[PDB]
DNA sequence: GACCACGGCGCC
DNA sequence: AAACGGCGCCGTGGTC
């Protein structure tokens, strides 16, 4: 290409490298674009960002973040990664995406710049005649990354004092589980190693080993395992306390408060947008998509994530979301049904599991009985069933066919999937969003029935992603109107920030644009809650 | 210092 | 551990 001096023209390719990959920690080592046989090096990238007008090219979100970070309102625009993506999720990297479509992916913004070039022609190429998934690109995927952009950008506030507070507590209540099994191992060890601790229980204490790990086929020590031994020593009820509080403490009440930005006050994650073979979204660096919410001490972690002060945090979150989907999906007549009545199946199979009426059913038998329901969905065996549920086989296999039985169209529908798989190599969310699944004629049993696994819970788990993401692109030119922002996504779950005095318009609006997104056969319900912290706001 | 595989486990 | 699916990050253990 012929070297041009910088500034490009309108409309080019950008290329860009950073000190590492958090576009909101980076330093911009440099910058170039690409276009019409030209090539345009920055000679200064940060005062360069301001001769553009949008983030064109391979990873644009993350220098659209990078702009925004710098005051510059910079959006993202064509990625040829989001082609790449809708045209096989396996591509996930530019360094495969390049591989695979025309070029390599170097450590030179230059290079990066006409590969995005190259690349874009390419894909575009390879997308015509494609128009399902051309609507995607154009309607979902390409608004939804300048959204992610402003989400990454305005972060999260935390009470970093409180976590501080908390971990000193953490600490000698772990102290205070450790020094008893080590008294009661008769000697002391590491803890935190499952090797050593595999060791102890089945070898010098007398435990009997439940399982096998899968690569290395070691005596397991999961939580699984440990729950069947739970009185067959006083020791593993101490262990399971012990797991709970280091995971939490060394996942969450730790490294969090580290990581509080500088120059925002606020805490950052990264929304990783063709990351996933179902098309949800993933969250790292650090992931906000798995803040702990079920235990009482992951819910007092959950507390330091609140609202600005003059601000409300909103929660959204839709109800039996892939449930209400299957039903769209299958068709069958008696789930449609189910949710035109306003019926709950996970209050219904929790309030059957404890033996108690709905009115009893807490929280954690919810979980509980979502883990049942979908586990039976996406094909659990009879044999887990029926220790999960601590009931006899059979019963198991009968809770199997009285669920199947009652919704005869589901079986029906996850047949067809599985031959349009077979057939044509991929199965496709409602909106056309195709994931390939290669081993479902494999000639292996558990093999080839894991493969039918994924490929039937895709268009599902695909479809409500599908949804919630064009929820998102839809709410937030609305957000912004009303001052409000959008800072979270959590799969079937919205975490908005408002302003006090507008923060119960932007709740039932939210809920509205949420509820309404792509009508199906079935209503769509959205669980709303305004609060000072992210706990309170769902209560 | 980095990288990785693994078991394990937090969330959806 | 188990014929639920989708993720990312922890500490350990091993390597370069
Ligand atoms: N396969 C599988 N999918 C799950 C599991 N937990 C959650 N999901 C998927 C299916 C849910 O519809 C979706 C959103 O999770 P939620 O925790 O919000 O559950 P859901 O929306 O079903 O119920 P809700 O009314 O919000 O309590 O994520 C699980 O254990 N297995
Ligand atoms: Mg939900
Ligand atoms: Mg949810």
């Amino acid at each position: 290409l012929e070297e041009a001096p910088w500034p490009p023209p309108e409309g080019a390719f950008v290329g860009f490298v950073l000190s590492r990959k958090e576009p909101m920690w980076a330093d911009l080592l440099a910058l170039a674009a690409a276009r019409g046989g030209r090539v345009h090096r920055a000679p200064e990238p940060y005062k360069a960002l301001r001769d553009l007008k949008e983030a064109r090219g391979l990873l644009a979100k993350d220098l659209s973040v990078l702009a925004l970070r710098e005051g510059l309102g910079l959006p993202p625009g064509d990625d040829p990664m989001l082609l790449a993506y809708l045209l096989d999720p396996s591509n996930t990297t530019p360094e495969g995406v390049a591989r695979r479509y025309g070029g390599e992916w170097t450590e030179e913004a230059g290079e990066r710049a006409a590969l995005s070039e190259r690349l874009f022609a390419n894909l575009w190429g390879r997308l015509e005649g494609e128009e399902r998934l051309l609507w995607l690109y154009r309607e979902v995927e390409r608004p939804l990354s300048a959204v992610l952009a402003h989400m990454e950008a305005t972060g999260v506030r935390l009470d970093v004092a409180y976590l501080r507070a908390l971990s000193l507590e953490v600490a000698e209540e772990i102290a205070r589980l450790e020094a008893e099994v080590f008294r009661l191992a008769g000697h002391p060890f590491n803890l935190n190693s499952r090797d050593q601790l595999e060791r102890v229980l089945f070898d010098e204490l007398g435990l009997p080993a439940i399982g096998k790990t899968e690569k290395t086929g070691k005596r397991s020590t999961s939580a699984a395992v440990l729950e069947a031994l739970r009185e067959a020593h006083p020791i593993v009820e101490k262990i399971l306390q012990y797991r709970e509080l280091t995971k939490l403490k060394s996942t969450y009440i730790d490294p969090l408060p580290d990581l509080i930005h500088p120059r925002t006050g606020r805490l950052h994650t990264r929304f990783n947008q063709t990351a996933t073979a179902t098309g949800r979204l993933s969250s790292s660096d650090p992931n906000l998509q798995n803040i702990p919410v079920r235990t009482p001490l992951g819910q007092r972690i959950r507390r330091a994530f609140i609202a600005e002060e003059g601000w409300l945090l909103v929660a959204l979150d839709y109800s039996q979301i892939e449930l209400r989907v299957l039903a769209h999906l299958s068709g069958d007549e008696n789930l449609i049904r189910v949710f035109q009545e306003g019926r709950d199946i996970h209050t219904e199979t929790a309030s059957w599991m404890f033996g108690v009426p709905r009115e009893a059913v807490d929280p954690l038998m919810r979980r509980a009985a979502k883990t049942i329901n979908f586990g039976v969905l996406y094909g659990m065996s009879a044999h887990r069933l029926s220790q999960e549920l601590a009931i006899p086989y059979e019963e198991a296999q009968a809770f199997i066919e009285r669920y199947f039985q009652s919704f005869p169209k589901v079986r029906a529908w996850i047949e067809k999937t599985l031959e349009e798989g077979r057939r044509r190599g991929y199965v496709e969310t409602l909106f056309g969003r195709r994931r390939y699944v290669p081993d479902l004629e494999a000639r292996v049993k558990s093999v080839r029935e894991a493969a039918e696994r994924m490929a039937f819970n895709m268009p599902v788990q695909g479809t409500a992603a599908d949804l919630m993401k064009l929820a998102m692109v839809k709410l937030f030119p609305r957000l912004e109107e009303m001052g409000a922002r959008m800072l979270l996504q959590v799969h079937d779950e919205l975490v908005l920030e408002a302003p006090k005095e507008r923060a119960e318009a932007v709740a039932r609006l939210a809920k509205e644009v949420m509820e309404g997104v792509y009508p199906l056969a079935v209503p769509l319900e959205v669980e709303v809650g305004i609060g000072e912290d992210w706990l309170s706001a769902k209560e």
